[PDB]
């Protein structure tokens, strides 16, 4: 029997903010690593494993928007990064693009993870338009470098946060909504790995859907009542925060979890929703889990690739 090790690695300020908020919210069986040039921020990290990179280059400060310094910092700490990753079967690298440490170091961290044998997923933000064109261009180069280094990449443009707030929503509450993309994806995969299903999916199926694929979508939806399966499936695939929507997906892993009432008909309905929304002939990997503790709730987990 296989026991997959999942790790989440925050790189730079926004990545380490996401790690801190995920640890606060509560996650289990997931190991966290914080990587930064900024020593003061690392002192505030809740991560069990902390790597300060680039101290000779930055004297414990951030990289000051210089991605070449963030890249050199990570490269010069390769052995320390390898040691922290060793043993991971899957690594999620999260970082905010546009600055120096995230833009420059995150693609190096991802390359090291993949070289170490981990299935490597990047979840990164693009800067708000109000941060200006140069930051957006620098972030775009980081995204391209990430894409070349990971198995799959999920990009969250921060401008989409402006579509989900009202005029008073606290900035921190908006940031938590972006964190949910990563957190719910990690949780969904962790649950798929650990919980035996009646139509069982495991980590090998995650590897098949994700390995060397490029852009990806990861989503969870939960609903109850009439039309629950369709409603949960639509929620799983319809996040307003994503650069890569479901449209165009050629491969999908879909798991449905429900109670003993889970019907064959509604499983087909959920699968058809995903395929219809992809508007492609999708190569599906389908799973089902019966959790009797659940009563009327249904949970649909989707990972889509092949764009
Ligand atoms: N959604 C979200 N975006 C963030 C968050 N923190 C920063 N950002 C965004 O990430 C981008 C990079 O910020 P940051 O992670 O602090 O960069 P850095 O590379 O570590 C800083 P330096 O350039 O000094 O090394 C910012 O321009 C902003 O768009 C966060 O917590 N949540
Ligand atoms: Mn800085």
């Amino acid at each position: 029997s296989h026991m997959a090790t999942l790790k989440v690695i925050g790189v730079g300020g926004g990545g380490n903010n996401a790690v801190n908020r995920m640890i606060d919210h509560g996650m289990n069986n997931v190991e966290f690593i914080a990587i930064n040039t900024d020593g003061q921020a690392l002192n505030l990290s809740k991560a069990e494993s902390k790597i300060q990179i680039g101290e000779k280059l930055t004297r414990g400060l951030g990289a000051g928007a210089n991605p070449e310094i963030g890249k050199k910092a990570a490269e010069e700490s390769r052995e320390q990064i390898e040691d922290a990753i060793q043993g991971a079967d899957m690594v999620f690298v999260t970082s905010g693009m546009g600055g120096g440490t995230g833009t420059g170091a995150a693609p190096v961290v991802a390359k090291i993870a993949k070289e170490m044998g981990a299935l490597t997923v990047g979840v990164v933000t693009r800067p708000f338009s109000f941060e200006g064109r140069k930051r957006q261009t620098q972030a775009a180069a980081g995204v391209e470098a990430m894409k070349a280094a990971v198995d799959t990449l999920i990009v969250i443009p921060n401008d989409r946060l402006l579509d989900i707030v009202d005029k008073s929503t606290p900035m921190m509450e908006a940031f938590k909504e972006a964190d949910n993309v990563l957190r719910q994806g990690v949780q969904g995969i962790s649950d798929l790995i650990a919980v035996s299903g009646e139509v069982n999916l495991d980590f090998a199926d995650v590897k098949t859907i994700m390995s060397n694929q490029g852009s990806a979508l990861m989503g969870i939806g939960v609903s109850s009542g009439e039309n629950r399966a369709v409603e949960a499936a639509k929620k799983a695939i319809s996040s307003p925060l994503l650069e890569t929507s479901i449209v165009g997906a050629q491969g999908v892993l879909m798991n449905i979890t429900g109670g003993e009432s889970l019907s064959l008909f509604e499983a087909q309905e959920a699968a058809d929703i995903v395929q219809d929304a992809a508007d492609e002939d999708v190569n599906m990997i389908f799973g089902t889990v019966i959790n009797p503790e659940l009563q009327d709730e249904i949970v649909v987990t989707v990972i889509a690739t092949g764009f």
